[PDB]
């Protein structure tokens, strides 16, 4: 085996957290200790400060879409060339909440952006960079959003159609990427960990 | 006819008084309500963008790419909040610097190659864009020189100076192409520049109906 991304997915409320540390747990008890956590937006000092901007209510101003899509991209750019891509060529393996697809359901699902101007934006800031292995935790809408509870940043605060256009387009990824394996996660704690530890040793194997 | 126009150049050419003297002459014929604005910046968000385009970054490096999207995401917000609703309210506007800085500066500066920015700029702006533009062309070394008197420079000013050569020699193939934007000499005097602009503004407004 060489170093590689694995990145988990979904919507908030999904358990984002357990996965994490259930695919780190799994490389620890497959003899891989060397690894780096990540999180998108962020993941750097520009990163982070970045993610604030994007999180937040922005006061005598209407944030655009488009301007929505360029600042998660910077933030994507720099931890990409800074932590991720470093990391690998280390042989660092490299666990990240959240990638590019976030981009594609959240920016492309739902705000609406033209398919043509995601693939072109993904163009310039990524090139062909993408993750080795991708755990998509789906779930239902307002479960979700019901397990978050214990403040609404400026996109949770969006209607729940947003989210359903969101989790349509992470279900139309999921399906025609091979790279990309669903997890069903409104299931209990022992069950949501026995299907991830369960998709990565298989995957790890092949 | 609300019209958009651009002052531009390398830092330290003289930027802010060709706008005073572009305003003042807007005043004299009979132009009421004029919008100022610069770049990055003009919003409250345009600004934190500016500020973190224009500090450095110890602790890591900014990549050129991110510093591009960065002034678009910049440029987007201004011209969606500001520019467009003033120009719809009947409003003239004079700004500093606008979408050929990045050009200059990210395209030429950087080498960022033509064909990313052009798509960038389409995905950002559509077909908008400045009804004219002066760009005030300087020396690279003066430039710089000038601009320290101002005050410290930012992360971009502290570049060598061969980065300052690719962009002015990226306004300048912009401008001769250009048929709505013209040259200014900032090697002058302030009132030799001041003349020709008022001119140049002069001979446009006349040319126009
Ligand atoms: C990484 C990423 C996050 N988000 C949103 C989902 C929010 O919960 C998240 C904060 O992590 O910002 C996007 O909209 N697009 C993206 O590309
Ligand atoms: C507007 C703009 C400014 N800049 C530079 C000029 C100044 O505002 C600041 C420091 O040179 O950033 C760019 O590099 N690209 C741009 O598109
Ligand atoms: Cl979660
Ligand atoms: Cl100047």
């Amino acid at each position: 085996m060489n170093a590689k991304f694995i990145v988990i997915e979904g919507l908030e409320g999904a358990g984002k957290s357990t996965a994490i540390q259930v695919v780190v747990e799994t490389l620890q008890q497959n003899g891989i200790d060397h690894i780096t956590r990540t999180r998108e937006p962020g993941g750097t000092l520009l990163a982070e400060k970045l993610r604030a901007l994007v999180k937040e209510e922005h006061p005598g101003e209407e944030l655009q879409d488009i301007t929505e899509l360029l600042l998660v991209y910077a933030a994507r750019v720099q931890l990409v060339e800074n932590v991720i891509k470093p990391a690998l060529a280390r042989g660092e393996w490299v666990v990240g909440d959240r990638h590019d697809m976030s981009s594609q359901a959240y920016q492309g699902g739902g705000r609406q952006i033209a398919p043509s101007t995601m693939q072109s934006l993904k163009q310039t800031a990524l090139g062909d960079f993408k993750p080795d292995l991708t755990l998509y935790l789906d779930i239902d809408p307002k479960l979700g959003l019901e397990r978050a509870r214990g403040e609404l940043d400026r996109i949770e605060k969006m209607d729940i159609s947003f989210f359903e256009r969101a989790r349509e387009r992470y279900l139309e990824l999921a399906n025609s990427d091979d790279s990309v394996v669903m997890i069903d996660a409104a299931q209990s704690i022992e069950q949501v960990t026995a299907d991830i530890r369960r998709a990565l040793q298989d995957w790890l194997s092949q």
